């Protein structure tokens, strides 16, 4: 459960592990921005995803 | 022992292996600059580390 807590902030990264507290939604817009390399205009318009 | 020799220069990298001869101190300031992503102003001021 602390691992699920660290999913969002640790999934950022920028180093394992010296971080963070970022909401989970923004963690999946950066995790989604990363390798599904759709940048910000698609995740802005739209979500729902 | 040749592996300990190649720790410094090979730990640079920029390719394995076609390199190098860099002193070990600067190898740990770049290895330390990398993932403990503290950039140059901290390792300058200070060392001791």
């Amino acid at each position: 459960s602390s691992l699920l807590g660290s999913i969002a902030g640790v999934g950022w990264t920028a180093g394992l592990s010296s971080f963070a507290a970022i909401p989970f939604a923004q963690s999946i817009f950066y995790r989604l921005n990363g390798v599904g390399i759709t940048q910000q205009v698609l995740s802005e318009n739209q979500k729902l995803i």
